[PDB]
């Protein structure tokens, strides 16, 4: 049974923590819920910290005052099809294999499923770590619970021996690196300086081993990744986003300067000796907009070139963990100040970006966001109760689920059937504009052996280049976000009929240079 | 925003809760969760009562660290 | 066995963090956490069959009860 | 109404029926349910069949005693898609034909239904019989219990007045061939010599005119393809099974000696004027692997050609009825061993293997079979009563109709929801290899052409040939295979990334010799 501590004494030295914790709602909560702190109040001094205090990371640790919302977080809907790879016909982007040759997603690329699997699918899809990790055996693929517990639980090492990315299987790839577990975990979130910079505090940065940081991190998703432990206010941790909102000056809504002053965020910084170490953005109000935006943006985690002299950038640049914070129509301006691109096609050559999931940015200017909604509207609503406390649902899913608490109550005007079929129509329209985008990359794509073939000249293929990044870039935004254009559909359709529209200027350009040739 | 209230100065006059309450699953629970006590500790000695302290009976008091069984018995 | 086990079983969940229902009612809201979990020889058609029985045998002796007790006081 | 005859009388000459007959569960089951053989008794002398006894192969020769098995065989589970073409983009193999060019499957290949129409469904297929047979109308597809009747019950022919096989309609092939009727039927049973060789007591052989072969056969997988009709015990009539398991000696269980022994197989040979003539092997368990696997295996039923010289082998050759009896990773070695491919691919010109329903053989050595699971556990279990007498399901379909029965008694931690989670979750991610397999492949058969016209060699072209071979047979495997993955997922998974590796390697090696010969 736990026993309490004197949190005076810790005080002592903890200014910041006493500062937060007295005020906000966990004032009666001890330090032993989430520290075991004995040896290191013996040895601590007030600025060096003597032995290493013990810090709970695991989601039981709320779960034991807070049972209704890690209950909720854990389900697992076993309507979101797991492991159900991207490139196939009857999924989102049925030509990807075609359009992303060269990159690494084309070894693997699934719909997302529950946010208890985040961390263990992670370490066992095919493009990042050889196929190093797996599942114990096949059937703990459905053990939410388990993997919430701890991934090491469930997984299993093929080399426990041996720290090198490899490949296990002929068709994986090893594409992880320590910025991807940012948005996995925050086990990391003592030992991590902000960005991943090398830090004399910090055992990870963006520099490290991958396989070995893997090993030592365990949870999904943890609560306090939008609660601060200390004060129980809203807040979000990831170094990325901070960076984008505070250091760039951009602002939790770029394009709307007065709710990003009502809707704003206040870094605070942790030192290690008396150097800045780390930070976190406390918010001014519970905004899941900007919470979500920790994880579900447009994003680079990886090494990459650079758009002037095509040289390489590695992990130890701070360009390998960077949020754009741009929209669609942004996003190559975004792109350029950082002059960074992802990779070059296996076909055509083409300098080109890989976006990843940009619902933050793609849900800023639409009608709800317009209208003061948020992501937490939507997918994770207040639960509905003939008698009883009212919380907040912590299962993030689609609002078909819950259509009466995420719709219908703003919707008094339809049935249910009526706004499933509302958002159907906008799903329906946009998938046939990403199909005929996809129709077109791959026309494009297939003239580019011919031409070069056919001995078209380097000056018409690098033109034919560039249309390919844009075309690209204008189709992709859309296989990536997970709407299927309902967060924004008349942004997806100006951004699809934009991709459709440079790739046949590229086919025109290359059919014409083609018959030319044959014609001399 | 409850304030936690300084639960050994308590138990120098209550040690019968002193012997239960440390030892238990609520050790961590501070007495003012339930327990409005502020002007008693001004007015007590361990002889005389002094001014009542308030005890919330509502199963709100509860409700807050354990709201699956509250719901569940409010159905 | 206590009233618990069959008016306040434990919550059963695919995944989640078990805790004890205070929702204290008839087992037959909650058949495989109050009896079935026990009796795996039944459906729950039938262990609900076996407690209508001895209610249905019961009530009859009830009213046969009161009917010679009214005959009495009359 | 039936009256018994003497069977002691038959006995008198038919020792081996009296030896099974005596002894098991039909001891008291009287020959005149199910033969009729008054002049036979008259004629027959003790080596001399004289008159010919007629012998019932109807189902209902059985359903009389038996109602509960037969009725529950009959079934219809209309959810299985009939006459659902395998080459589409919504089902099994969107590439198919591209992929399988030159080979008869490319005119039609459906996904299997249930099994009460595998004779009618065999007679009406486009690849079969040049569309010689239809239903009588449209409506007639549903009739499960007509077929069962009889194929002719429910079938027309377009010219009664010929027996070649020929075009009836322009899209179709002549695939059929006598042999293919042995895992459709057994009504010729009688009438066919061990492994279809020429023998003067068989009316039919490899080597008959199918269509005239077709119209003297009526039922689908009569009962007695697994029970022994005389002594009731569990057996296989399939030749071709036999001759792996007991000729070649390869045993039930070609993984496991020790299992191959407790659950083995006898032949037992019936002679024609004391010449050997047909054989059934009874088994020592009733054991569903090797019962299935009369049918649910790789086989040959076709003429083909030598590796060795590419000359043709014909229906008249014992390899054009031969059971490989060899998993995916020894497939090849099995090929090699009878010096025999299937078909030349007709853009790339390759010799090809074709691969069929390989369950069995995918079956072995997958976590369910070295734990002693059997295809009847997951696909015709015990039915569950509240009060009755409990008997065999004979609905041979997929478990999700009967997840309680199949599933949830063996793993008791699963919900029903949990346990088809399980299942689509390899389903998804082995399909999503085989789509990417597909499009390997597909991208080397597109270069052929590009390599020939740009005038690439011959010996290029025939190193790509043998990847083509490779890369052909561990993608069609699971294509082939019904399970999508679930009955061996490990293995799906490392064949189906073999098939892949090899594509690319036929890709590179064309590309760069188009590109060299541009270059020149
Ligand atoms: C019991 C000993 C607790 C543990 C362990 C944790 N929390 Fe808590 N929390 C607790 C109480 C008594 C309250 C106040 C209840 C009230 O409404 O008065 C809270 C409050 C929260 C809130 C709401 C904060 C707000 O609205 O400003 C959040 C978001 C919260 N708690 C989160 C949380 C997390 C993430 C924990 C694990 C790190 C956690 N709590 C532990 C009691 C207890
Ligand atoms: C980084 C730590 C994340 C934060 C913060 C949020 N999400 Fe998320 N989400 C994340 C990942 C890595 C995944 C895929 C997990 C997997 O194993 O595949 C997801 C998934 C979702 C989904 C799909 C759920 C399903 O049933 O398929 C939804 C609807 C979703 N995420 C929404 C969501 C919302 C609304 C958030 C703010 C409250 C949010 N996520 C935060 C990563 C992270
Ligand atoms: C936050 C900015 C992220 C970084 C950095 C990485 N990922 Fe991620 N991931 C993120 C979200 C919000 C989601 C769910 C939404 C979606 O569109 O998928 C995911 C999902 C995954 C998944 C499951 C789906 C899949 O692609 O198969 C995997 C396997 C995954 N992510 C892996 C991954 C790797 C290897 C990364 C570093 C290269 C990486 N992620 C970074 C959010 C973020
Ligand atoms: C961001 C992606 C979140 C994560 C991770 C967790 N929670 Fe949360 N929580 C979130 C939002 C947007 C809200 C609603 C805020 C609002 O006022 O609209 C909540 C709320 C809470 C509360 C307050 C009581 C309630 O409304 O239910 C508690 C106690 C709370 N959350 C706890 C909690 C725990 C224990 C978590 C880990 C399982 C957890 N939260 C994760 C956003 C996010
Ligand atoms: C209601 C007005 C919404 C708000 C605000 C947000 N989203 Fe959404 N989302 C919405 C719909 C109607 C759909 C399609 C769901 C369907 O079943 O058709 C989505 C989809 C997602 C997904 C994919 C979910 C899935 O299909 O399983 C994700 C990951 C998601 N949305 C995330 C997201 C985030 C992070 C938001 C705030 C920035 C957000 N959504 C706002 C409805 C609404
Ligand atoms: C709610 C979770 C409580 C906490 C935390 C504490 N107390 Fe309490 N107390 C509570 C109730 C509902 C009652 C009524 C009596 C009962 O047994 O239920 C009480 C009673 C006391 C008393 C009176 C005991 C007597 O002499 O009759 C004292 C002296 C008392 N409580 C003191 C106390 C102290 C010092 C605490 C902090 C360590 C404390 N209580 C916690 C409810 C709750
Ligand atoms: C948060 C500040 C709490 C308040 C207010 C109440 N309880 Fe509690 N309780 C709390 C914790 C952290 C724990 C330990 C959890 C663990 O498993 O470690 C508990 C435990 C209980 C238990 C279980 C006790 C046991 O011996 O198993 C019960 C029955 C319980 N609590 C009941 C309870 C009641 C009736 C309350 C209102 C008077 C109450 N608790 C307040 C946290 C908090
Ligand atoms: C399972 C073996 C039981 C135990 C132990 C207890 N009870 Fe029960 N109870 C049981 C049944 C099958 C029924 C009939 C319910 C029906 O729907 O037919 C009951 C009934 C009650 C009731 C009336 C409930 C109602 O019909 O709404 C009460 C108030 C009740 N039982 C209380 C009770 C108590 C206090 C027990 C422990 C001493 C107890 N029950 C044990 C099954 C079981
Ligand atoms: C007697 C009629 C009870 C009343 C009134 C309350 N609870 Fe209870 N609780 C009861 C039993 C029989 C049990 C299970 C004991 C066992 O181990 O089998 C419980 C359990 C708890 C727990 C522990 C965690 C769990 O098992 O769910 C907690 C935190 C708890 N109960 C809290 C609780 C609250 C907040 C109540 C008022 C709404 C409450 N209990 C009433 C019996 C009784
Ligand atoms: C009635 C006159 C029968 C006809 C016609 C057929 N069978 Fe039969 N069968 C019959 C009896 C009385 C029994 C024994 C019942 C018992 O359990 O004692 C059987 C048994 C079988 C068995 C089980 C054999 C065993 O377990 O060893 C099978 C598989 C069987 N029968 C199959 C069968 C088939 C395929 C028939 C048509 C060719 C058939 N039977 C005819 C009675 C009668
Ligand atoms: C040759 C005589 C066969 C034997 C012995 C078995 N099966 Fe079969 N099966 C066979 C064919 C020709 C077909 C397709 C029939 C058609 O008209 O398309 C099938 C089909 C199945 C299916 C699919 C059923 C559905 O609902 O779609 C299953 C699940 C199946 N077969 C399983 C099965 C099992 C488990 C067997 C041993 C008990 C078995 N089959 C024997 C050919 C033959
Ligand atoms: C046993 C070794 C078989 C031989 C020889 C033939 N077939 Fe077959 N067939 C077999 C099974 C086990 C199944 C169901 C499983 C499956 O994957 O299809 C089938 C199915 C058919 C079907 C229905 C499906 C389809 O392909 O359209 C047809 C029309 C069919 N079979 C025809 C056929 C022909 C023409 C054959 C000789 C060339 C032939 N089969 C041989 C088992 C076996
Ligand atoms: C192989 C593909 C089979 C065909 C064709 C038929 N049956 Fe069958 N039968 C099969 C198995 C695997 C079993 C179970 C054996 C075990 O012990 O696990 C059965 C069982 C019977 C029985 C025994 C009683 C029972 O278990 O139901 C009978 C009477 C029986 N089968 C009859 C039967 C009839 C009449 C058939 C034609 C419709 C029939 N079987 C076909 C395998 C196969
Ligand atoms: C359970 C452990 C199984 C055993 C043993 C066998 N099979 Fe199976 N099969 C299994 C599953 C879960 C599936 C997928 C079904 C789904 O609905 O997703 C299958 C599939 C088949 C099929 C296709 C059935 C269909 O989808 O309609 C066939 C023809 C089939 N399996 C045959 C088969 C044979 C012959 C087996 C013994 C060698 C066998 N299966 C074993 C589960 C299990
Ligand atoms: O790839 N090495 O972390
Ligand atoms: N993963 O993005
Ligand atoms: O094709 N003649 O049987
Ligand atoms: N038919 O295989
Ligand atoms: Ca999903
Ligand atoms: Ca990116
Ligand atoms: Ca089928
Ligand atoms: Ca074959």
């Amino acid at each position: 049974n736990l026993k309490p501590v004197d949190a005076m004494q810790c005080f002592d030295c903890h200014t910041q923590i006493e500062d937060m914790h007295t005020v906000g709602k966990h004032a009666t909560v001890n330090c032993v819920h989430c520290h075991d702190a004995t040896e290191h109040v013996e040895t601590a001094s007030s600025r060096r910290m003597g032995e290493r205090p013990v810090t709970r990371m695991d989601l039981e640790a709320c779960a034991t005052c807070h049972t209704a919302q890690f209950n909720s977080f854990v389900e697992v809907r076993h309507e979101s099809h797991p492991r159900l790879e991207k490139a196939t016909p009857t999924s989102r982007s049925p030509m990807f294999d075609k359009l992303i040759a060269g990159h690494g997603f084309a070894f693997e690329h699934a719909e997302p499923r529950s946010h208890a699997f985040m961390l263990v699918d992670h370490f066992v899809v095919d493009r990042a770590y050889g196929g190093r990790f797996q599942f114990k055996n096949w059937q703990k693929v459905t053990d939410g619970m388990g993997a919430v517990r701890g991934a090491w639980t469930v997984l299993t090492d093929a080399d426990p021996e041996s720290s090198d990315q490899r490949r296990f299987l002929s068709q994986t790839a090893t594409a992880a690196n320590p910025v991807c577990l940012n948005c996995k975990t925050q086990d990391h979130i003592l030992d991590w300086a902000y960005m991943g910079d090398e830090h004399e505090a910090a055992k990870w940065s963006r520099t490290s081993e991958v396989v070995e940081f893997a090993r030592d991190l365990n949870h999904p998703l943890n609560c306090f990744m939008c609660h601060d432990p200390h004060s129980a206010g809203p807040r979000v941790v990831r170094d990325g986003l901070i960076n984008a909102v505070v250091d760039r000056g951009l602002g939790t809504y770029p394009h709307d300067p007065v709710k990003s002053e009502q809707q704003g965020m206040t870094k605070v910084t942790f030192q290690r000796g008396r150097e800045d170490f780390r930070a976190i953005g406390l918010l001014d109000t519970a905004d899941s907009n900007v919470m979500c935006a920790q994880c579900h943006v447009e994003y680079n985690c990886n090494p990459g070139y650079q758009l002037s002299d095509g040289s390489r950038v590695g992990m130890d640049d701070r360009r390998a963990n960077h949020f754009f914070w741009a929209n669609v129509f942004d996003y190559k301006e975004a792109a350029q100040e950082i002059d960074f691109f992802d990779f070059r096609h296996a076909t055509t050559g083409a300098a080109l970006p890989k976006l990843q999931h940009p619902e933050a940015e793609t849900f800023w200017g639409s009608v709800h966001e317009r209208n003061g909604v948020a992501c937490a509207d939507c997918h994770m609503p207040k639960v509905q109760l003939e008698n009883g406390k009212v919380y907040t649902s912590h299962s993030q899913r689609t609002p078909r689920d819950m259509m009466g608490q995420a719709c219908l109550n703003c919707h008094a005007e339809w049935t249910e059937d009526q706004a499933l079929y509302a958002i159907d129509y906008i799903k329906n329209y946009t998938h046939g504009k990403i199909v005929k985008s996809e129709y077109w990359l791959a026309k494009m794509i297939d003239l580019f052996p011919v031409a070069k073939r056919a001995g078209v000249s380097e000056d018409v293929l690098n033109q034919a280049r560039e249309l390919h990044y844009d075309a690209h870039l204008y189709w992709e935004w859309w296989t990536a976000e997970n709407s299927v254009g309902f967060h924004n559909p008349d942004q997806a359709r100006e951004s699809l009929m934009t991709s459709i529209s440079k790739s046949k200027e590229a086919v025109s350009l290359l059919n014409d240079a083609i018959d030319a040739q044959v014609a001399v």
